[PDB]
């Protein structure tokens, strides 16, 4: 089998720091007393520099053989705007960047950017920008000059996958779609994004080659929320209408921003399952005051037929933040295999969609494991009732506003 | 502020304590002779019963001092004749101490010490992988990483990192490879490879600019109340001060138990350059032979240092006053001292300790009395000291290997 690895989210807090002062320890704690603080973090802190790096160190040294890396975004923390600039956004971009340059120099990596991978945070324009320009800058040891310059102008691109003949990245920037995006309201297509995204697949189909969609922000809707797409209804219904009639080219759907571990099943209007889509939770392991729960650290590794692209597996690894901060080492491990995990043999449209009518059933073992590898094995003691586990499964079958309605309609 | 840590020892559960008329029945570890006078936090010829030491870790649950780590040195299950216990039994009360303190402390990072009763038959802790060092490497998996677990689980011993104070290294030895009781390990040169192994270690710290904590259960240099018997066979005792003076610079403190006194020792060179400074901590359980005379109150301690920078710069001692916790039934943990304050010295560097023992060697020294007393940790302040008993100790306290207190005992006996 081919692999390539799936990181996301990765938020450093440059001023991460120990010390007595437990409101003082992270500016994304936002004054606020870290609760716990360790090497590793707290759950009301961004990552530090040594938790990101032991998240690369464990993928170097994993004995895993990957032939590519994607990375879909969102590097620097949560901080109110008026404590970042354009600078230092693209010093931390630029950061990560160099780390995993560093660490991994003859692998080729497929970014995306994040909602917070431009200043102020979410305003990600429709045009040429500081930040665009730098992360083509950036990214140039990955992309072609072509995705050089669509990067550049509107921050997105596709590219040619150089150890994997016949497959293709497309890199989407949906932060163009996302709610709280002021600079994109009310346009039909932002940055021509989607006719880009025609065009491309377009020529990847005559040029017989398969494709993988990366972005940020997903397609479909908030699983722990009631109709809330995670992007706004009218570009999820228009990228899902291009998703759904190319949905023989794409081979695959990768997703971060949640910083949760969810499944998605592209289906069309009348349940015949088209693509699996993947979200991938956060290395950072940050939560607000309130939340009752967080992630722990993940990291992901997904397993393709060679030469054909077909998704086999999914490998996800997770890091105990409690743990790892109470004695002072990193103990990167197998979270779960998901063909093992869930008794399915393959991550194909079909055995997902089997998977999740499992978990519709009342009782469903498999959802109780689901629920629990959401939030990557944070807390066991978690649980969702029926309301929960009704929003949970129809966000996971229907992405469309219709179908979705349906579900709830139907179903509460 | 500065940093703290707590030191608990010899906890020694008896969990068959159990107040009822007939008092050879009151514990198991008093071998069938009448407890003396019991009480719920124990008897002078009984074990800890486990009301005592949850006492104990509740005190420093709800002492109000702030603490970055614990160290634990050893010996967990009670002094029953060997046919009484079991590898089994033994696993489980050593278990039972480590949930105790995981469920009270569950962020707090805890580096334990095997001692000689944390293994079955006592004493006969093996050079090679056992059942016992499988399990306790299982138990203590929380605080301890790939590397420590892989040592401790071969031989008992580790070295781990501090992940509160970065820049700091607990090494804990497995000194009851040294002590006379075991058979497993006579004529031996290096047993489990450990001296080897702590050459490495230290080795590793210097470069890594690391400062260093030993613990482990038995001690080194001579035991404070008898004459020419070291804690460990001499040739061990020795090997191990080689290794210590000659990473003095690294090392910035040395902390056992075993001994159930509060004892201080000053390790120094042939020249009485004072090196490095070493603290014997008593233990939680209050248990004496019938014959034996004194024994030890309850105690548990405290260690304040520098911060990023690990000098040592108090210690606080505090204790249970037995009798006065077993009249009411009800426990007041308390303070007994805090060392700088009790003998007027500056810090626990190792010039500190040794001027102040100079002071001790002085004819009617308050000192050495004050001292003296705090050995049995209070229990009784009537306990006195001849001056061959004050030879004994203060040579003890300033000689640790042969050569140096072979000297001492020649000049002042
Ligand atoms: C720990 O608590 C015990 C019990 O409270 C303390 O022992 C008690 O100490 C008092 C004061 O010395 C003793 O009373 C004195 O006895 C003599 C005659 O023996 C008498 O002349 C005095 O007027 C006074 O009554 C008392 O007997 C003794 N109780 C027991 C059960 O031994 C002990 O001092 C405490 N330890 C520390 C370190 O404070
Ligand atoms: C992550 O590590 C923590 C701490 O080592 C684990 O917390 C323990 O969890 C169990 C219940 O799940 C309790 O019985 C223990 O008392 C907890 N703490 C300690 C100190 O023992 C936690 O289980 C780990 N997470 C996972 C997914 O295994
Ligand atoms: C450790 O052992 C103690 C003492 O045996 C436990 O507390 C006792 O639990 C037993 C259950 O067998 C009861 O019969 C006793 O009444 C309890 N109290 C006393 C004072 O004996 C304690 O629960 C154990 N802790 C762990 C973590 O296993
Ligand atoms: C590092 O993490 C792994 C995974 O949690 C630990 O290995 C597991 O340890 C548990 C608890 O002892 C066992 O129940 C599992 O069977 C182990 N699995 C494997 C594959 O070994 C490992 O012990 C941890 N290492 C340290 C030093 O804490
Ligand atoms: C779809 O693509 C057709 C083929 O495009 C050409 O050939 C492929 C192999 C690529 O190299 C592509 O870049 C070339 O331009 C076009 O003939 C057709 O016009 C396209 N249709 C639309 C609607 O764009
Ligand atoms: C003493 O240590 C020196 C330092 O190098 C170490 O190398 C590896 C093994 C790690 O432990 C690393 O942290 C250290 O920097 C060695 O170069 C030297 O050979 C060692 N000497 C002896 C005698 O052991
Ligand atoms: C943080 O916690 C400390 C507790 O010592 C308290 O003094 C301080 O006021 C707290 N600050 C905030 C913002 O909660
Ligand atoms: C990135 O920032 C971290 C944290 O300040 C620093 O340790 C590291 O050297 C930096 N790396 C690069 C390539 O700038
Ligand atoms: C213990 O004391 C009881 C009651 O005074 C006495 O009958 C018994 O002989 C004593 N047993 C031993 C072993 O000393
Ligand atoms: O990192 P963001 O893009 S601000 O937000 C994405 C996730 O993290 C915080 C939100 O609650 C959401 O679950
Ligand atoms: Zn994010
Ligand atoms: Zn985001
Ligand atoms: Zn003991
Ligand atoms: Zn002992």
């Amino acid at each position: 089998v081919g692999q390539f690895w799936h990181v996301t989210d990765l938020h450093l807090d440059p001023t991460y720091h120990i010390t007595d002062d437990r409101t003082k320890v992270c500016a994304s704690s936002k004054g606020a007393n870290a609760s716990n603080p360790g090497p590793f973090g707290d759950v009301l802190c961004d990552s530090p520099y040594q938790l990101i790096l032991s998240a690369f160190d464990f993928i170097k040294n994993s004995g895993q053989e990957a032939s590519f890396m994607i990375w879909t975004g969102d590097s620097p923390p949560h901080v109110p705007v008026p404590e970042l600039s354009t600078g230092t956004v693209i010093k931390v971009i630029t950061n990560m960047t160099m780390t995993v340059q560093n660490l991994f120099p003859n692998l080729q990596v497929f970014p995306a950017l994040g909602n917070h991978d431009y200043w102020p945070q979410d305003q990600l324009p429709i045009v040429t920008s500081k930040v665009y320009s730098a992360v083509a800058d950036l990214w140039k040891p990955w992309l072609g000059e072509e995705a050089i310059s669509t990067l550049k102008k509107g921050g997105f691109y596709s590219q040619k996958v150089a150890s994997n003949p016949g497959l293709r990245i497309i890199s989407l920037n949906t932060n163009l779609y996302y709610g709280p995006n002021i600079m994109t309201l009310n346009k039909t297509d932002p940055a021509n994004q989607f006719e880009w995204l025609e065009n491309t697949l377009n020529s990847s189909l005559w040029n017989k080659e398969k494709v993988y969609i990366i972005a940020h922000v997903p397609v479909g809707y908030l699983p722990y929320a009631t109709d809330t797409p995670a992007i706004r209804q009218y570009y999820n219904e228009k990228l899902l209408d291009i998703f759904r009639r190319y949905s023989s080219v794409i081979a695959g759907q990768f997703y971060g921003h949640t910083h949760r571990d969810s499944l998605m099943v592209l289906s069309d209007k009348n349940g015949n399952p088209l693509n699996s889509v993947f979200v991938a939770p956060a290395v950072t392991p940050v939560k607000g005051v309130l939340q009752k729960e967080t992630n722990n650290p993940g990291v992901r590794l997904f397993q393709y037929k060679p030469g054909d692209y077909t998704l086999l597996d999914m490998v996800q690894y997770y890091l105990n933040l409690t743990e790892a901060n109470l004695k002072g080492e990193s103990n990167w491990t197998l979270e779960y295999v998901l063909t093992q995990a869930y008794s399915v043999a393959d991550l194909q449209p079909k055995s997902l969609y089997a998977l999740v009518q499992q978990f519709a059933t009342k009782d469903s073992k498999q959802f109780l494991k689901y629920y629990h590898y959401y939030f990557v094995s944070y807390d066991s003691s978690a649980t969702c009732d029926q309301h929960c586990k009704t929003l949970q499964v129809c966000a996971i079958m229907n992405l469309d506003s219709m179908s979705y309605d349906d579900c709830l309609k139907q179903h509460l």
